[PDB]
């Protein structure tokens, strides 16, 4: 029952350019996006590994840590799929293990937010 968000085929094009401005047309669109999610996660010192996936997607398995303390610690687990849907990229995130399922939305909203900061490279 996964959270999703599209990356538009133009946002991909801009992510490719950022991945190599001085060259062109190197790698698939979903692959480029995935390696930008991989950049975003390592920067958070989130652990992740690419896992076997389907023919028309790339998958990250990731392990983040959460802390639940009192009155303003634990490990949670997610599968990110980056699948080519229509012309654009569909990003699915599946909650696998952990306490607060709503931390996925926090991580997903963050990642997708991080993507669009990168694309404002204008």
């Amino acid at each position: 029952k996964p959270i999703t968000f599209v990356v538009l085929a133009s946002v991909m094009k801009e992510l490719s350019l950022k991945a190599s401005p001085l060259r062109s047309e190197t790698a698939e669109g979903i692959v480029v996006v995935t390696t930008w999610i991989e950049k975003i996660l390592t920067d958070l010192k989130v652990q992740h590994k690419r896992v076997p996936c389907g023919k028309e997607e790339v998958s990250l398995f990731l392990t983040a840590i959460e802390n639940s303390w009192i009155h303003l610690q634990y490990l949670f687990k997610c599968l990110i799929n980056v699948k080519k849907e229509v012309d654009d990229a569909l990003v699915e995130m599946h909650w696998v293990e952990g306490q607060n399922r709503d931390l996925m939305n926090q991580l997903c909203t963050y990642i997708r937010n991080q993507i669009f900061r990168l694309v404002a490279v204008n």
